[PDB]
């Protein structure tokens, strides 16, 4: 015949026991059922996004014909799984599909009605070369045929819906994507079939650990697919860990194992205030609430449809805003430049938020995305830095009404950026020369009060209402800035230990070079870039003079009026 | 047995030793174990390259299964390659191909889990029966895929399995991706080290090992088309054949790195290297010697060794006017260094001042007109990984390219919005600026070079970063010529006049007056060499083309530029 | 014409046959290249396009060849000329 050459008898499978235990999707299969005992349009089509396990809703719907969970309308039926791969193997010649597929029509009439078909991706029956679609569709309309079809939610709309007639003849059966629970259960009826094909034992806060971390920590895949590739992958780790040279059980530190490659982070967060002043000293109210934040967010308290940072960074530049920002940015999630910086001097017009959001549908910068969607929507794990937010044209703060509330934002092209695993930072200094002028001998509360009035006084009344706190950042006095210039020197010698010397210095030239390019008006960057440029010319000079050699004794000694580097 | 008919077996030839010996690849084969080892995606398909070892690992794997190195799970099982054109040997008949391999098929079934099938070129396969109202390959072992009864391990390309293997839903939920990268330098040594012994045998002849270790440095620095460690190994059998050729001709047999140069060249540089850098910039770049030791100093500071090899060669950032010898300087560095007049990339900056800078330059995310085009840059340099970057008319940037630029001059390697890694550390990056120019045109004469070049950095740092010029090499001063090298740039152009004439037929020698007059009427202070150009091409070849279509000047002759009272005149003698 | 590659191409990976292959290589890049079944029983002899002055040697034997058959005398100005000309003028 033709079916035996282009059709896998599923039933068949069921009763030699090979298909898989499918536990749940009770509701689903009772819709088939529903559907496939109509007397006109018999067809449903499975939908949903990849993954949620639709050729497993047709399984457990053969193991019910073949026990008998089915109406008497079912019983003895066969389900014949059509392969639309293999009819359109030969398409070479005029008539080839054609003479194939009628063969499969000609045979299913000849069973009289006792076999469902299935078509899986039958998106693929509307580009066939008409084709396939025109030869079902009288069989099809008039219920002679059974079609259960099964496709994807983004090719049924944009392949079947397309076609009002082939869309006319298929009934939509919405497999929703499950829960975490029966994602457990699944898990928990498949654990036996694991166990005795790899020859493991499996733990059960490994299951829940998988689950519950590939529906935390994955957004490309879809469960309960990503969760049993966790749990095999896992299982055939420890079966190699055991047959090459020893657990056999698998825990949910193999599980996490598979995650990060394919709890003392609360001891951490604990001293996460030593963690920020490690690498920036002073300004420990900020610390302190960047740290309530977090401390917040991981403890599971905080708002889910809020980001976990929206502070508002103020007084003057240099004082250590980007340096925390890194720093945070480190040791929060990866890395110093694992962030998002927006220089919002550039942003002073209508087309500037355009810019920053994304144009709309039909104009030129559509297709580029926007500017902070696609940085959030690239990295959803990051931090976002609103370099010299006081500069922006002043409707960016709707835009960041919106981030700062809820945590989304739509862009010109339609979808969703979902803000609540970042942090916002806004920078600014509205309050610089009044925080400047008055930082002798006055309090931390006070002060905010009054730079709270004057951003108040520069501010839309709604914006500064979503802020979570603003800080002060007061400006750091001279002790601070030499102990800042005395870490800039010891991450210095950390990277010439990386370019491989080894230099000394004298207190007169740490001195010299913390009084430099002193200045609180404009912050400790100009005193960076002075050290930094008097270092870097004279002593690299030196370097491509043929000077230096790597094991050798070199003090920065003082000349009269700058450092000269000695070979000892 | 359908088995014993058409198909390949590599355990007997592993065990029966007809098989090369496979060392390294112990990560791949691990993680192929880990794949093999599954109930569900159980088939592995070695998405690779043709020639970094697909069929090695799979040989590899059919040696540790003899060895019995394997774990226990894969032991017994034998290891099966499958041959098209075997099958295809007497099957001209209507569904006899479709026949033999449905047998081959429920042979396999009967195994009942004991052949683990090897199918390379997987694609191919999927692709393979274009046949006559029957049914292809692929679609026939297709339901044996998805019913427990194959065990299938597959090889393709990266790019035949993006087309033809994701495009498929249960073809892609059937197979897992041991991706396998092409192998280093060292890997490359070992794998030569590994089957030396067997070339030795065969061509009767000795390998040295600072040979083989030359062929793996020399095939990773020059061949592109081929990829380790495939082409070191046809370098070692050729020269292998080439020294079997000299002793049948017209008596060695150890294969020196001379040998491999040999090969290589047919397919001592330091000091040499100084000499003719030093002589062949005199050649085309005439004058500028300061810029001559300039560069000679650059590259002494480059080749010596001493600096880091993390960073990129070309790093500099060029001043002077349009037609001061830029151009020549980037093209005489391609033809010096990689021996080819075209071996660079040419953008200018003057039209980047928008936020398409970086997009249209460097690289493209999804959306922008420099996407659907490859990419400016970074791609460029995919196509040319051994060239020269231009980057002309530097002072109409845009300011995210100066973060791209720190890191070409901080690390070389860069990745662009794609997410792949260009890098820079073959390529020479030039950049030329016009800025202080005029100062260059007007005091350059009764100045010095030194002085002007410090005065020329002040201005430098009026206008641009102090620390984006601190990882530039040298900033160059072009200025000036008055009479020799004007003579001499003259020269060149009737040199390349002359080679067209003397391809006609002609034989020309300009005489000192005329060229004198050339100099007079071509040169002025205000541009450059650009009218003396025009002048050439109007003065001389205009009334010179006048006369040799007139029937006047006969071939043959030496024909001497004589002077008129203004004019520059042609005469026959 | 199954008609002559599936009696052939099996022999290349059986030893029995040792020929010797000539296309062009755009006829390589297509047909052969993508058909990786063979690509490890052939080298790719790339036969560049001669010089000029290999072209010119080329023609002063196939001169000494067609005089015999046109009866003429072909001068060697002339070969130097069919060979620099043909090289510029015809792309
Ligand atoms: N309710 C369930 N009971 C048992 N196994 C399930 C269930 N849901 C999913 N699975 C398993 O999850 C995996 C998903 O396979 P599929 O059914 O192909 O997934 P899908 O939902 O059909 O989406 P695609 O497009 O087919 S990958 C299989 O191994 C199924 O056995
Ligand atoms: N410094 C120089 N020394 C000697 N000859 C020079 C010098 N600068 C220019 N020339 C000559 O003048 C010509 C001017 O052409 P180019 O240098 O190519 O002009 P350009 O400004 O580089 O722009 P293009 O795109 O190349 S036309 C050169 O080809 C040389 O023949
Ligand atoms: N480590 C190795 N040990 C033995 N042989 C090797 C090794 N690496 C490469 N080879 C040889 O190089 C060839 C290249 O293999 P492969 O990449 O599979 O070619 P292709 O990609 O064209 O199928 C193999 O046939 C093998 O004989
Ligand atoms: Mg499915």
């Amino acid at each position: 015949q033709a079916l035996k050459k282009y059709t896998i008898d599923l039933t068949e499978r069921a009763e030699q026991g090979k298909l898989d235990p499918v536990i749940g999707r009770d509701e689903e299969i009772r819709r088939t059922i529903q559907v496939l005992q109509r007397r006109t349009k018999n067809n449903p089509v499975l939908i949903g996004e990849p993954g949620v396990g639709k050729t497993a809703i047709v399984e457990g719907l053969a193991q019910r014909i073949i026990n008998g969970e089915v109406p008497e309308g079912l019983k003895g039926r066969r389900v014949l799984a059509l392969d639309m791969g293999a009819l359109v193997a030969g398409a070479k010649y005029r008539g080839e599909f054609e003479e194939r597929l009628k063969g499969v029509l000609n045979d299913l009439a000849k069973q009289e009605g006792n076999v469902i078909l299935f078509i899986d991706a039958l998106h693929t029956m509307v580009g066939a070369g008409m084709d396939a679609g025109n030869m079902l569709k009288p069989a099809l309309a008039r219920g002679e045929l059974h079609c259960v079809g099964a496709t994807t939610l983004d090719e049924y709309r944009q392949y079947i819906e397309k076609d009002a007639a082939l869309e006319r003849r298929f009934q939509k059966v919405f497999v929703a994507e499950p829960s975490v629970e029966d994602t457990i259960a699944i898990l928990r009826g498949l654990k036996e079939r694991y166990e005795l094909h790899h020859h493991v034992q499996i733990t059960d806060p490994a299951i829940v650990a998988a689950a519950t971390l590939s529906h935390r920590y994955i957004a490309d895949r879809q469960l309960p697919d990503k969760a049993i590739d966790l749990i095999d992958e896992a299982a055939s780790s420890i079966r190699m860990q055991i047959d090459s040279k020893l657990r056999n059980k698998v825990t949910d530190a193999e599980i996490a194992e598979v995650l990060a490659r394919w709890e003392s982070e609360r001891e951490k967060l604990l001293r996460m205030e030593q963690e920020l002043h490690h690498r920036v000293i002073g300004q420990n109210e900020a610390v302190d609430a960047v740290s309530n934040a977090i401390r917040r967010s991981r403890a599971g308290l905080a708002d889910p449809n809020r980001p976990i940072g929206s502070f508002l960074f103020l007084g003057p530049t240099g004082v250590g805003k980007t340096e925390l920002c890194k720093a945070l940015a480190n040791f929060m999630f990866d890395s110093d430049e694992a962030m998002v910086r927006i220089d919002m001097s550039e942003f002073m017009e209508k087309h500037s938020v355009s810019r920053l959001v994304g144009a709309p549908p039909g104009y030129v910068g559509y297709e580029e995305g926007g500017y902070l969607t696609e940085a959030v929507r690239r990295r959803p794990y990051s931090v976002i830095l609103l370099d010299a937010v006081e500069k922006a044209h002043p409707d960016v703060f709707n835009i960041l009404l919106q981030v700062l509330d809820d945590g989304r934002l739509t862009d010109g092209q339609g979808r969703t950026v979902d803000f609540r695993n970042t942090v916002v930072i806004m920078t600014s200094n509205l309050g610089s020369d009044l925080i400047q002028e008055r930082f002798g001998e006055l309090d931390y509360a006070h002060m905010k009060e009054l730079v709270l009035g004057v951003v108040s006084h520069n501010f839309r009344p709604e914006f500064i209402n979503r802020i979570d706190e603003v800080v002060v950042f007061h400006p750091l006095g001279e002790q601070h800035i030499a102990s800042i210039a005395q870490i800039q020197l010891k991450r210095l010698y950390k990277r010439l230990e990386e370019r491989g010397y080894e230099i000394h210095i004298s207190d007169e030239a740490l001195k010299l070079l913390s009084e430099n390019g002193y200045d609180p008006v404009y912050g400790a960057r100009p005193l960076k870039r002075a050290i930094q440029q008097q270092i870097e010319n004279p002593l690299a000079q030196q370097i491509l003079s043929g000077e230096l050699v790597p094991g050798k004794v070199i003090r920065l000694e003082v000349n009269e009026d700058r450092i000269v580097a000695v070979q000892h």
